[PDB]
């Protein structure tokens, strides 16, 4: 029976047998009054103290979101949808501490992706309880709201200012500063960590000033908010905002009425009607998300990064070998993870449109003349290979690389990684590689249950990406000292160093895609 003391109030955990030891894990921890009726769309408010013994033992509600209903019953789809009910009131965190009960751990605080439309804490792979019992850190996770109900953008206007989710997450790490010493966790070891959007999310925590104080370190996984789907501009918000008033019948003049409008609707009416806000959209198509909103954010980002405007400490970054794969069976014409998707230089222009919808003609063939220029022009995966690359070069890798760069040139050091093996369990079919969100579980250190299916030389590369990401969390430093490893060299703007993380190999490496972003981040952003 163990019961904390926090400042709100006591709350009850529960104990669990790991890898023949103990973790307490306490889910469900409210951190915020739900944001229900009049608090609907508005930024999170702080809670009053509750008298009972608050009964942390299991999962709290997801936040309200549109489900992946494309591939029903396959796993690999599956695992990302929530795994508990949907309401709006899901404003609740996780903890879980190693038994006995540490001094002073280092804490975790764990950010999940999802297009910021989706996402939950609970998920399977999030489970904390391995790093706690292995690297008797402390891992925090917390929910946060998504899609509109989270990201709804009216830039100034307090009913909807934008940013709520991101201000949930910041909320978070603010009840982890008041209480997190209750636990045995040390609130100036505070190491962030996140994966696509969260990844996204950890960057603009880094940028934000009022979360600067929050937190020490950062790990970026596949994420950054410099990449082209992470931050909403103020005309897309106005029109999206707009045009989800229309389909509500809630278009109103005075800014104010159309909001107290969208809050006597049902969360259904508005999940449903997300998807048409935009014209034409991508499959990456975040509708609602991150604003400048000048709270969260005060100038454009991209700015800050280039000037310096940011909290000055550590950062791990790092991307996955075929981040763009995952994106090509979601509207691409001739794939499916059905098939090996062989697909040809017609169905690849029409893959351009997909993913370049309002891109001038000009654009979608610079884009094909820098890919396809083959070595084997025979080669039948060519075409398919190239649009992965396209999306994946695009969407996350150069962006994340260049964030790197930019930061690393104030003096801070950085380290980059890129993965590059491909899970056993990995249910998507094998020319889709080494999938976008799928080094989360080594990460996490699933692997390391040998009761699990995985392969042996499996538990030995989570183990080593376990202590490299403790040892970055503890010291800032992801190395691992003992069992003669590979050094992991710090990122710098001139050689730009990078370590590869894969079963056979554990290699350094230079100047990661150097041609293709170049294209990226020089050439393209001009059409
Ligand atoms: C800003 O939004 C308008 C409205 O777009 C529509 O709104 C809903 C009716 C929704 O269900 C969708 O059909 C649309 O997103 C955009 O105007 C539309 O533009 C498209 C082509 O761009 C045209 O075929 C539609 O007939 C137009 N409909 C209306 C009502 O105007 C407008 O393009 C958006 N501005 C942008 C994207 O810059
Ligand atoms: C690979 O499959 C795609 C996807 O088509 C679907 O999935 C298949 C496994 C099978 O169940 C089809 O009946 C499905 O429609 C194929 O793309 C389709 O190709 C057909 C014939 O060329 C065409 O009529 C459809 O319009 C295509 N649909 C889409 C969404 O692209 C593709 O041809 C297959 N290629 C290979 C090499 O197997
Ligand atoms: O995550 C998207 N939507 C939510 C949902 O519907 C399907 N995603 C599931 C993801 C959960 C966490 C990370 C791994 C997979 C969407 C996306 C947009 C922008 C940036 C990243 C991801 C997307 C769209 C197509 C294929 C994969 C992901
Ligand atoms: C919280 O739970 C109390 C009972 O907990 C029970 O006993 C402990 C030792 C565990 O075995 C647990 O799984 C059991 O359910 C209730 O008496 C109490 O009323 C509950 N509080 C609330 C607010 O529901
Ligand atoms: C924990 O660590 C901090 C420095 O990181 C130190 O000041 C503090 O005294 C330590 N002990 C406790 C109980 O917080
Ligand atoms: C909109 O309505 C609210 C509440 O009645 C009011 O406070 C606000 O001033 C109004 N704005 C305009 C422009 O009429
Ligand atoms: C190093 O090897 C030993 C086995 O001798 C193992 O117990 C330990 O966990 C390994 N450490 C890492 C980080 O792989
Ligand atoms: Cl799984
Ligand atoms: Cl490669
Ligand atoms: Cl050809
Ligand atoms: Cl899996
Ligand atoms: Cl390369
Ligand atoms: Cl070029």
């Amino acid at each position: 029976d163990i019961i904390i003391a926090t400042k709100n109030g006591k709350v009850r955990g529960m104990q669990l047998t790991v890898f023949g030891g103990t973790v307490t894990a306490f889910l469900g921890i409210p951190y915020a009054q739900p944001p229900l009726g009049r608090l609907r769309f508005k930024k999170p408010q702080s809670l009053t103290k509750w008298s009972d013994i608050w009964n942390a033992t299991k999962y709290a509600n997801s936040c309200c979101q549109n489900i992946d209903q494309s591939f029903p019953g396959f796993h690999g789809s599956e695992m990302w949808n929530p795994n508990t009910d949907l309401s709006e009131d899901c404003l609740y965190l996780n903890v879980w501490i190693p038994a006995p009960k540490p001094k002073n751990a280092t804490v975790l605080i764990w950010i999940y992706g999802g297009g910021f439309q989706t996402g939950t804490s609970s998920l399977h792979v999030y489970d904390g309880k391995f790093l706690a019992r292995v690297e008797r850190v402390i891992v925090v996770s917390m929910n946060y709201r998504v899609g509109a109900l989270g990201f709804l953008a009216l830039p100034g206007n307090p009913e909807a200012p934008g940013n709520m989710g991101l201000f949930d997450q910041q909320l978070a790490l603010q009840w982890v500063q008041k209480n997190i010493a209750a636990f045995g966790g040390n609130p100036k070891s505070v190491t962030l960590f996140g994966e696509s959007a969260g990844a996204a999310s950890v960057s603009l925590h880094l940028l934000s000033p009022g979360s600067h104080s929050l937190f020490t370190r950062a790990i970026l996984q596949s994420g950054s908010f410099n990449a082209p789907w992470a931050v909403t501009s103020l005309y897309e918000a106005r029109n999206r905002t707009l045009n989800l008033a229309k389909l509500t019948g809630c278009s109103r003049e005075n800014e104010t009425e159309i909001i107290k409008c969208l809050r006597n609707k049902d969360p259904q009416e508005i999940l449903l009607n997300e998807a048409f806000v935009v014209p034409y959209g991508t499959p990456l198509s975040v509708n609602f998300g991150p604003t400048v909103d000048g709270d969260f954010l005060t100038d454009m980002p991209d700015i800050l990064l280039e000037l310096g405007q940011f909290k000055k400490t550590q950062i791990l970054v790092g991307v996955n070998k075929d981040e763009g794969t995952a994106f090509l069976v979601y509207g691409a014409p001739g794939f499916s993870k059905d098939n090996n998707s062989i697909i040809t230089r017609k169905e690849f222009q029409e893959g351009l449109k997909i993913f370049f919808p309002g891109v001038s003609e000009f654009g979608k063939e610079s884009i094909l003349f820098h890919y396809t220029d083959w070595v084997d022009d025979q080669r039948p995966e060519n075409y398919r290979e190239a649009l992965g690359d396209v999306v994946g070069d695009y969407n996350f890798i150069c962006p994340a690389l260049e964030f790197t760069k930019k930061f690393s040139e104030w003096g801070n050091n950085a380290f980059f990684y890129y993965f590059e093996h491909r899970s056993s369990k990995l249910p998507w079919p094998e020319w889709m590689g080494v999938m976008h969100g799928y080094e989360i579980e080594f990460v996490f250190g699933l692997p390391l249950e040998r009761r699990d299916q995985y392969t042996k030389a499996e538990e030995i590369l989570s183990r080593s990406i376990v202590k490299r990401w403790a040892n970055f969390a503890k010291y800032g430093n992801p190395q691992e000292t003992q069992n003669q490893s590979t050094s992991w060299p710090v990122f710098k703007s001139t050689e730009q160093k990078y370590l590869t993380l894969n079963t056979e190999s554990t290699r350094i490496m230079t100047k990661l895609r150097a041609q293709q972003c170049r294209f990226w981040t020089s050439f393209f952003p001009k059409v």
